[PDB]
DNA sequence: TGACGCCGGCGTCA
DNA sequence: TGACGCCGGCGTCA
């Protein structure tokens, strides 16, 4: 559907829900916040997190990530 | 200073956190929602709540209370 | 009132009922339970609970907290 | 080499890593632990857990979770 | 980072 | 409605 939840996004990136949480928080990434505080990432947001993954897999430190 | 939390609003109204959550959920009182999903009421959002309290104590059914 | 409900004890400790109930179980404070299953705290029990909160905020580990 | 970590098992079951760790503590399920304390589920572990997910949905109580 | 326990909202029994 | 457990976000420790 439109968006997925942290769990779905983490299983697809092969990372942990915790990691997803740290990335969004630390990187100030824009995602929709659910009425209960749950992260809601759209197909477009994933593209962002997908990038964060690739960049990280190149020695790039999370603080030094460009978006 | 300008935003009360459920635990606070409840202690004042002399009720449980669950009671407050139940009045907000059932009667749809638009109250500022926290980025985490926590209710955050205004000094005046407290009145509307202290109102329902007095009404209820007068035999007023929740589904019947008016805002 | 020889007893106070979880919500009274909580409003005095500036915490939710959840937090109070959590502490109770974690340290096993024989605390009474009325015929309805609700918790009935005695002004004596509130004393112990207030203590815990103090020690807790002082870094004292759940497992380390002292009680009578 | 079939040793999955909490994250991989949670993905296969379609639940959070937290939900998994509970099912484990709650039912004393056998899960190996690293020097670091990280879980490492085998082929069986994932099956037992996958079965629990079933019963849980079928309304079966925790304390009553058949355990092949 | 993983494990873990706290926190506040929510559905559910009683 | 209180007690209880689950949820997912978040802080903290190792």
């Amino acid at each position: 559907g439109s968006h997925m939840n942290t769990n779905m996004v983490a299983s697809e990136l092969g990372v942990s829900a915790k990691t997803v949480q740290r990335w969004v928080k630390q990187l100030n990434l824009p995602a929709e916040r659910n009425e209960l505080g749950h992260y809601s990432f759209t197909a477009e947001d994933v593209k962002v997190l997908k990038s964060v993954k690739k960049q990280i897999s190149e020695g790039t430190a999370i603080q030094d990530i460009h978006l």
